[PDB]
């Protein structure tokens, strides 16, 4: 199981890479060509030098090394490459004796196997330990926020902040050096990313205790609206250790994640969609008064996260979800008929509409179906990650005749078939194929009784035995997981839509669930940014959604009778992708509508919540305004948090981008209670100078929460769509500044002048946020310079609003002031002007090499530089995917390919990094090589398990599962080179046209 989980792991195996290459060069020209061998001893010698110079560390490693479990594992481990060692003694022995002994000349293949399976694994052995340094002190963090629950006494917290000193400084200097170490970046990004949110709470923390000193007032006790403030962050803080402890535990690339982030998903669904579903419920039951715009935004919103609860299980029921949601949806929307025609009314279709009442429970039972069908999946997948590590359990201990120790082991190979028993009500197929490989484990349980009486010999051999059997049956229950979920919604934009566009060409041959679930998604993001429009919108747009939902089962169809490839099959598919062309062209255009709303004064609600927080002399008139602007706080938040979330399905970025968003998302769904009760302690321990500054610590966590989240959903959409949104809305607003000075309404004035003051700094508040990005001083120069001419515009815009607030009916004055802001406008279109560019076996090996080549496709350049760069190496991953089962002749140009693939993906490394500094934006740059660390990570160690592989090859004295476990490792990390380097090939040219 070669790992590359640290840097220096990577650089001592790459050594070994090159001496077992050249060992087993040696090997093969002696098998497949019989040739006359040459020396030995100059490697021999050469390579357990490098080993022994870890071994004998090693050897220190167990005699002054003190950690009483490495004992346990380690002296086992060492003695296994130093065996490994001592076969490569009489290969140089005997092919030096005799270079055609045919024994002596195949007693080398299986010695340049264990030296660099050990090799890797003496490595890892090492670094059990070594990371194992950071659990034990992560874990004492852990008990700091056991120890923050001690705290009684405001003596206790003085100290307890100098605790924390000693804590997160030794949490400093151990992280940020292993940040450099490990070397998958987005498993990188996910410690550091993780740990400066651990620093930024740290105060923070102290603050929850600052206002907890405010509850050692005379309510020592009390209901304590900070309580939870505090439990929050405790929670919050061991939320991000536990994260950096499964981190650090990590080996390889994830294969758990989504068995996880699907049920925090499920929670931002299944505690979102009963939330709205109290609004959704009022408003259908209230049949007249209901015009389609208020509740309605609860209507189309439940069914649409419902949709995206319909991306958890799959077969046939993964269709009766979005067969009931557009059940009760058009129902609704055939009442939005009747209504808005206007003979809907209360008493004649209030059954109608109670279609809709009884038809939302079973979305209710939609989503726990849904979700007991996935956490019940999710359980046993670690439990059967327990037991097969339990499966050692008796291994420490097999003894020849107990009464217990066999007891144990069969109540644990009780519980080995549970993940059978879970597994067999998901498929059939695979699983009573399946059902006989657990019970040829109860064979190897009736094996258990020949060590369960007395024998030591056998006892070893069959447990090398069940060690092949438990590596085939942990490998054939992940297969299980595997196919039982389709290819989720890949999150970001074109993922979603290079989801589905190959599975317009041809859904008969195709991947498993994952177009279908494809569009469910555009259905389901259309009909949300359709949920928010006008009265000749919200159809018009509902319209051409629906537009597409009729042609999935048409599509469902052409193939299920008939197939895909008849041109009556084509054309049914042809204008649909006219269709979603025009689906997501409009969305994206009208998502820069949906934001310049409510992100425009996003402040604002603050500020006001602060009036209201600042100043109470306990009058009339305050406190439920106070709950009113909470409430305000509230849905202007809830907006803002699920407009990002449209801006982040739709916002043309990356993965760090538009997980970041939402994660800040998370925090302003986080954080936004936690302004709540913390604005409300102020006015429960009223005007406490104490009590009041921890608002100013949590508001300006907000509001630079809020700010890192708009300036990122800044950075999400380009700003054109961000200026003419809000540059459409001057021009409106303007306008409805021309018909109050005709409504004679002085107070509707100045709020809506003040309106224009709040987006027009904005303008200037992202046109910092290009400044600073840019790397063209001329294409930023009036970004600054024309940035003045609003500057010295938006407060003398306020001063004649005061003017015109003197006298309302003074003509001239208001002509002015209309003027004043007229002269706004011929700038606002400028900063356009500005942003205007004018100023034969196993092959899915091939399913990963042909993506490459559409993707290399997909650019027009004169010079195909990174271009052929991609094409040939995906022909040799092409070639990759021939070999990968070859004829065991062909075990040099598994390697041969492997080196090239080392080197070209190190070209497409280098490729990368010289576009790098010739780019004109530094967020390009930055993503760019966030993007561009793992493309030569993997690229070497793709051919060193080459070099692991070509061992295995022709060996036949092996499980081969355990080859098909090296095969595997081929081509997921053929799929991950893919992958990713599909990723640069285009960004780095969606980056090169800056130029």
């Amino acid at each position: 199981m070669p790992v590359f989980h640290t840097r220096t792991i990577e650089s001592i195996l790459e050594p070994v890479a090159q001496q077992i290459s050249h060992l087993v060069i040696m090997h093969e020209e002696g098998e497949v060509d019989g040739k006359a061998i040459p020396d030995l001893t100059a490697p021999v010698a050469a390579v357990q030098a490098a080993v022994s110079n870890l071994v004998r560390v090693g050897k220190e490693t167990v005699q002054t090394t003190e950690d009483q479990i490495l004992k346990r594992d380690m002296p086992p481990a060492f003695i296994k490459v130093e065996n490994a060692c001592t076969k490569l003694v009489q290969a140089a022995q005997m092919l030096q004796s005799d270079p055609y002994s045919v024994p002596a000349r195949d007693y080398l293949i299986d010695g340049s196997r264990g030296i660099l399976s050990g090799t890797s694994d003496l490595l890892l052995t090492f670094d059990e330990a070594e990371v194992r340094k950071i659990i034990r002190v992560c874990k004492g963090i852990l008990e700091y926020l056991t120890v923050a629950e001690v705290v009684e006494t405001m003596e206790d917290l003085v100290t307890y902040t100098k605790n924390l000193g000693p804590g997160m400084t030794k949490m400093a200097k151990m992280i940020d050096e292993r940040q450099q170490e490990l070397t998958h970046q987005e498993h990188r990004v996910m410690l550091v990313n993780s740990m400066n949110t651990v620093k930024e709470l740290l105060p923070v923390l102290i603050s929850a205790m600052k206002i907890f000193v405010t509850t050692k007032n005379s309510k020592n006790q009390g209901i304590e609206e900070a309580l939870k403030n505090r439990n929050f962050t405790v929670e919050k803080m061991s939320a991000e250790i536990n994260e950096i402890i499964r981190v650090l535990q990590l080996t390889s690339w994830d294969e758990d994640a989504w068995a996880s982030k699907d049920t925090e998903a499920m929670k931002r669904a299944l505690a979102s969609i009963d939330s709205k579903l109290n609004q959704a419920k009022g408003w259908l039951r209230d049949p007249s008064a209901s015009p389609g715009d208020a509740g309605e935004q609860a209507i189309r919103q439940i069914l649409d996260e419902a949709g995206k609860v319909g991306e958890l299980c799959a077969g046939k029921e993964r269709r009766e979800i979005l067969g009931t949601c557009k059940m009760l949806g058009q129902m609704t929307d055939q009442v939005a008929d009747l209504r808005a025609r206007g003979q809907g009314s209360s008493p004649v279709a209030m059954q109608k509409a109670q279609q809709v009442s009884q038809g939302l429970d079973v979305l209710t039972a939609k989503v726990e179906n849904a979700a007991r069908k996935l956490e019940a999946m999710t359980n046993s997948k670690q439990s059967i990650a327990k037991k097969i590590d339990a499966a050692q359990n008796w291994l420490a201990d097999p003894n020849g005749g107990p009464e217990g120790e066999e007891q144990i082991r069969g109540a644990l190979a009780e519980a080995r078939k549970i993940a059978e028993l879970c597994d067999d009500p998901k498929e059939r197929d695979d699983i009573l194929r399946s059902l006989g490989e657990i019970s040829a484990l109860t064979s190897k349980l009736a094996d258990l009784r020949r060590q369960g009486k007395g024998d030591s010999p056998e006892a070893r051999a069959l447990a090398k035995q069940v060690a092949t059997a438990l590596q085939n049956l942990q490998t054939k229950t992940n297969r299980a997981v595997a196919n039982s979920r389709p290819a989720k919604a890949a999150v970001h934009l074109e993922g979603k839509i290079e989801q589905a566009q190959r599975w317009i060409d041809n859904p008969t041959v195709d991947d498993r669930g994952v177009g279908q679930a494809a569009i469910r998604g555009l259905v389901a993001e259309g009909h949300r940014l359709a949920n928010v429009m006008m009265g000749p919108y919200r159809q018009d747009l509902l319209a051409k959604c629906d537009r597409v939902d009729q042609l999935t089962a048409q599509l469902a169809d052409l193939a299920a009778r008939g197939e895909g490839e008849s041109p009556q099959a084509r054309a049914l598919a042809s204008q649909l992708q006219d269709s979603l062309k025009d689906l997501k062209a409009r969305m994206q255009e009208a998502m820069t509508q949906e934001v310049s709303d409510v992100f425009s004064d996003t402040t604002t609600p603050i500020k006001l919540l602060a009036v209201a927080a600042t100043a109470p002399p306990d009058a009339p008139n305050r406190e439920e305004v106070f709950d009113e602007r909470a409430a305000n706080f509230e849905n202007h938040s809830g907006k803002l948090g699920a407009t990002a979330e449209k801006a982040a399905a739709v916002g043309t970025a990356n993965k760090s981008t538009v997980e970041g968003i939402q994660a800040s998302v998370k925090t302003a769904r986080e954080l936004t209670p936690q302004v709540v009760s913390a604005a409300r302690i102020l006015l429960r321990n009223p005007g406490n100078q104490a009590a009041y500054e921890h608002f100013e610590t949590m508001k300006n966590q907000w509001i630079d929460n809020v700010e890192k989240m708009t300036g990122l959903v800044d950075e999400a959409i380009d700003t054109k769509s961000l200026l003419d949104a809000s540059e459409e809305a001057i021009k409106k607003d303007l306008d409805k500044c021309k018909v109050a000075m005709a409504n004679i309404q002085p107070q509707m004035l100045v709020a809506g002048a003040t309106s224009i003051a709040r987006r027009a700094n904005r303008i200037l508040l992202v046109a910092k946020r290009e400044v600073e990005n840019s790397e063209d001083p001329k294409f930023r120069e009036a970004v600054k310079a024309a940035s003045d001419e609003l500057s010295k515009t938006i407060s003398p815009m306020v001063m004649d609003a005061k003017a015109v607030a003197g006298n309302i009916s003074d003509p001239g004055l208001q002509k002015s002031f209309l003027d004043s802001g007229y002269r706004i406008l011929g700038a606002v279109a400028k900063v356009r002007e500005a942003f205007q560019p004018q100023e034969p076996v196993n092959q899915p090996i091939l399913a990963a090499a042909q993506s490459l080549h559409r993707e290399a496709t997909k650019w027009s350049s004169k010079g195909n530089d990174i271009i052929a760069a991609a094409k040939r190496m995906a022909l040799l991953m092409a070639e990759m995917s021939r070999l990968v089962r070859g004829g065991s002749g062909t075990k040099r140009a598994l390697i041969q390919c492997a080196k090239d693939i080392a080197k070209a993906s190190d070209e497409v490394t280098r490729l990368a990094k010289e576009v790098a500094k010739q780019c004109t934006d530094k967020r390009i740059r930055t993503n760019l090589l966030q993007v561009c660390e793992r493309i030569p990570t993997i690229s070497t160690q793709l051919k060193i398990l080459s070099t692991v592989k070509a061992t295995m090859l022709g060996r036949t004295n092996i499980s081969d599962e355990e080859s098909e476990q090296a095969t595997e490792m081929l081509v997921h990390n053929a799929q991950n080179l893919m992958q990713s380097v599909k990723e640069t090939v285009r960004e780095a040219e969606a980056a090169s046209i800056k130029i």
